[PDB]
């Protein structure tokens, strides 16, 4: 049968799910390893001891327990990222769309879900591989790891809770696919890893990490890179964030083996409700537990290996949206509004800035008022609201991802740059906010095909070409098939905008501003 | 006799020269001062002893001892600026157009030339008063000061090469004028002064040394001002140089009395000939020997000055023109050529940027160079050497006297701020250098009045419009006449910032001039280089 396929773990039962007046094979929270529960809380995983029986892989798994955004109870917009399922530490889940009929040995693409390594899940409306999979005759997996302190708590030294272990679970669930993806019609030589902000800093993070790099093909980066500064902590700082949320509960603290037992006597929602309390900086835009450089999962400082070349040379194809800061600032800065236009006093605007840059000496703050300023003009509410927005966006994704984007492409064997710009028709937040951070998903995953979701003519038509573009570069290494996306070379840096409108060249995307993140504000800090 | 006249030093033979199908009064190379000559070089002025007899003032005096350029020699435009009288140390004289009739008590206006502090001449053909005393009815004088060493040489400490005898010339002719105009007509109750270039940075420098307040009454300053950085030495800086100087003399540096001895015998051209070896940098628009803080003509530091509010409250007019920078690239920096368009590559530019800025460490350079740049077009020439020009400009005289306008109208009795941008239609330097800094001076000096000089009818409007501007200021402490319906120039104000056009097209009111630049050389930038 279609849904009785036999695993290296036991056999699992799928289901047939509805798809664009067709049909295909849907095989949802399958166990890639046991559950890190009890003695196994903070801990590498183990693969999913095999299990007698039939897998009824019918339904969505449980959700990592993570923190849950109510700033807008009820608000579609925001609930849309939210768990949707029960929350659960045995959440080491993945899925699989196969179409149907079953292929034989078709590419496969895997989904890693994003939210800053504190939230997300595999089970979002967003997420759904229905459409990607029909459309594309793709298989396609999406992953899941555990987040928060559950997934990145870091006190380097100790094997109880090393650090980088929900890194782990991503590539628990990718040696899953390499072993267990050619039963499903996957062809585990053309694995393809993809992800969005906190997902695109993993897909980066298993190009750099040698223990990853041979369960998969290439990668496609949404709006993350692995250099970004909010996606590591040094060993020392992810110590202390760890020492502290230990205090912040009122933990031994003398050594490790004590304070780690303390926190797996815990319940979830009891560290998640301290979560944030460990943050250095107010800052407001980093978050509490993320990926340490241990020295293992990554062997040294990323910069050296990427000036080095030490990561897995294969294709690439990133990118960014255009306004990746309205998010951060609506949530956490004085003056934005998901109602008013949010319109930016100046004396606003300077505290935009201090927050913006978390660490920057006096002297680092008035370099970055002067770059982002209109002085003819610096009381202007919006081009103020708009100037700090650009200052998360460029230094917190943007500038960072063209760094890597440089970097890599020295050594890669292909490199494709876009630049997503359109705001969608059906768009719940507010104009001001522009082209948010996370929905370019939504056309990934080609939901502007379904007629009630109320998505016009020319955004189902952007969708099916960027999921072309997406499934092609899964197939073939390059989204064209022989109007056609250029390559990305280190001495001409062409990329691509993708809306609704035809496809048009640009070369050096943000030059000017990454100029000044990448090169001058790195070393004027080091100065003083 | 119209051309006789008496003052408290002596009698002056003037003649009666010619202007505009008309006729002018003029003095000529009337001495203010003990010639600066034998042990007295290096010292500050002496009045001139009274003489008898009557003083034949009918022709130009000699200029001061300074550099000569020679960079294209034969080419117009920059002998122009050359020595046009022999030179000498015997040098400090100055000249008087009269109208006639002659007035009764009429605006003065007493004209300081720029040069550097190294260069310049009271007797330039761009400088005669002739037309502006004749159709504004003021009554002109240009004086003279020593340059280079002979002016600045400074030695503190000692009271035989104090430093800034060079400015106390200036003051003891503005003395002069004080004591004598009256006896042509001239009222030293309103008593203009203005200069262009240096000549702009000591008319600043006047509004605030405490001795020189009282000889005038308001004030002019042209792409020049007191606190630019090429226009001021500290007390251990200019020590630094003058012994150096002597260095390159093989002199003996044991004692200042000693190192002066020794360069008191040497002869003139010889210190000129090492002047520029005493730059502590590769530099371009650096000199030698300029003002010194001293801690007597200038009591603190020009910043504290101008924050305390120490110095004379008038009302001033100044201003800039468009390429302030573009002179001093085509003579000292890599790339430019005066035949040629003078694209500069990435490499030239770098190396342009050190040179415009000496003093900075390689934070401060990349700090310039980020933000003249085009990154999405770094190597094109044209915006190269474009922003090249607009560095200099910019950091040498633009945001410096900016920040002067900005410190002074906070206590100031009134500001006009003024941009001129216009190249003129004959002039004989290359496209690339726009409106190159001194061009200004023909239309305050009314040249577009003649002739055979070859302006466009609407530059002699545009040199008759200025003059006025310049005289009813000078006149009334307001460049507009009330009454008038031609548009009107306003006040800047400590923040509506309004300024002016100056060029053939009708008046444009702008704001603000150059703020992001001027922000990040006033603000910025020092902060950066404090911290490194
Ligand atoms: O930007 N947030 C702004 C923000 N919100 C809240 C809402 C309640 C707890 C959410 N706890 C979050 C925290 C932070 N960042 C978050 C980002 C997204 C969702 C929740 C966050 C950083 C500072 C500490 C807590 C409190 C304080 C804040 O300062
Ligand atoms: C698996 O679970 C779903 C959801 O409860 C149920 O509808 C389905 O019948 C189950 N299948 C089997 C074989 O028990
Ligand atoms: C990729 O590698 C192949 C073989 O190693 C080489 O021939 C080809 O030119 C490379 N292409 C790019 C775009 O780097
Ligand atoms: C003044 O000097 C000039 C030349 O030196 C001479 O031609 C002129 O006659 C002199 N005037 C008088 C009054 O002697
Ligand atoms: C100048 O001073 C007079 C008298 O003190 C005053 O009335 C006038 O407002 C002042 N103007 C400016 C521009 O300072
Ligand atoms: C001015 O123009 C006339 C042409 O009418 C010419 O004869 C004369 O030589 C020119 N003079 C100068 C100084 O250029
Ligand atoms: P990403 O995971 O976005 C989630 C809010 N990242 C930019 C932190
Ligand atoms: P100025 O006197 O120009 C003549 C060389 N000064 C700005 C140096
Ligand atoms: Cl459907
Ligand atoms: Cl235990
Ligand atoms: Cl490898
Ligand atoms: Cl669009
Ligand atoms: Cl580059
Ligand atoms: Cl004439
Ligand atoms: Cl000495
Ligand atoms: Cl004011
Ligand atoms: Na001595």
């Amino acid at each position: 049968s279609e849904l009785l396929v036999n695993t290296k773990s036991g056999k699992v039962m799928g289901t047939r799910v509805p798809v664009l007046s067709s049909h295909i094979s849907a095989f949802l929270g399958i166990p890639f390893a046991e559950p890190p529960v009890g003695n196994m809380r903070f801990r590498r995983p183990e693969p999913k001891k095999p299990w007698s029986g039939v897998w009824n892989a019918s339904t969505y798994p449980n959700n990592c327990q993570q923190y849950v955004d109510e700033q807008f109870p009820g608000f579609s917009g925001s609930e849309m990222w939210n768990p949707n399922r029960e929350m659960s530490e045995d959440c080491l889940y993945l899925n699989i769309w196969v179409p149907s009929p079953r292929p034989k040995s078709t590419t496969v693409m895997v989904w890693i879900y994003g939210g800053g390594f504190y939230s997300g899940s595999s089970t979002l409306d967003v997420y759904n591989g229905k459409y990607l999979a029909y459309t594309e005759e793709v298989v396609l997996v999406s992953l899941s790891y555990r987040v928060g302190a559950f997934g990145f708590l870091a006190l380097h030294g100790s094997q109880e809770a090393p650090g980088n272990v929900g890194l782990l679970d991503q590539r628990m669930a990718l040696q899953w696919v390499h072993d267990n993806i050619q039963f499903f019609g996957g062809d585990p030589k053309t694995v393809t890893i993809f992800g969005e902000s906190a997902g695109g800093a993993s897909v980066g993070m298993h190009i750099l990490s040698p223990g990853s790099r041979d369960l998969f093909r290439r990668a496609i980066l949404q709006s993350g890179s692995p250099n970004c500064p909010w996606a590591s902590v040094s060993v020392a700082e992810g110590r202390r964030r760890a020492v502290e949320l230990g205090r912040n509960l009122n933990c031994n603290l003398n050594s490790d083996e004590e304070l780690i037992h303390c926190l797996r006597e815990k319940k979830p929602q009891e560290l998640i409700d301290v979560e944030w309390n460990v943050l250095p900086f107010d800052s407001i835009f980093r978050f509490s537990f993320v990926p340490v450089i241990d020295g293992e999962f990554f062997p040294t400082s990323l910069e050296s290996m990427l000036n080095s070349g030490n990561f897995k040379k294969t294709q690439i194809l990133l990118g960014v949206n255009k306004d990746e800061g309205s998010f951060f600032l609506l949530y956490g800065a004085p003056g934005f509004s998901k109602d008013s236009e949010s319109k930016i006093s100046r004396e606003d605007f300077m505290s935009g800035v201090k927050l913006s840059v978390p660490h920057a000496n006096d002297l680092g703050l008035d370099a970055v008022t002067l770059q982002y300023t209109d002085w003819m003009d610096d009381n202007n509410g919006i081009k103020n609201r708009d100037g700090l927005d650009d200052i998360v966006g460029d230094h917190n994704v943007i500038c960072p991802l063209m760094h890597f984007v440089n970097k890599y492409t020295k050594f890669g064997n292909g490199t494709y740059l876009y630049f997503f710009n359109h705001r969608a028709s059906n768009l719940v937040w507010p104009e001001w906010m522009g082209v948010i951070h996370g929905y370019e998903i939504e056309f990934v995953f080609g939901l502007p095909l379904v007629k009630e979701l109320n998505y016009t003519a020319e955004e189902e038509a952007l969708s099916r070409r960027i999921m072309h573009y997406w499934a092609t570069f899964a197939k073939t290494g390059n989204p064209n098939e022989p109007s056609k996306w250029p390559l990305f070379t280190t001495k001409e840096q062409k990329f691509i905008d993708l809306n609704t409108e035809p496809m048009k060249v640009h070369q050096r995307l943000r030059v000017q501003m990454c100029v000044f993140w990448n090169q001058f504000l790195p070393k004027l800090l080091n100065a003083t």
